[PDB]
């Protein structure tokens, strides 16, 4: 083996198979996909919180 045998022939296996990074990359726009859907327009933790100072002065509280 080893000289006449598998030498000469071409790897068969992938060593820069993408799909490894695949998987971070799916994570990635995993979040990356809800952080832009809902995240973007809606904001249910900025959003909220800064209009609560709107409502703040919304009601008029003074006197």
């Amino acid at each position: 083996p080893m000289a006449q045998v598998h030498q000469g022939l071409m790897p068969t296996a992938p060593p820069e198979d993408p799909a490894v990074d695949l998987l971070k990359n799916y994570m990635q726009l995993g979040k990356q996909q809800r952080e832009k859907q809902r995240e973007s327009r809606e904001k249910p933790y900025k959003e909220v919180t800064e209009d609560l100072l709107h409502l703040n002065s919304l009601f008029g509280g003074d006197q």
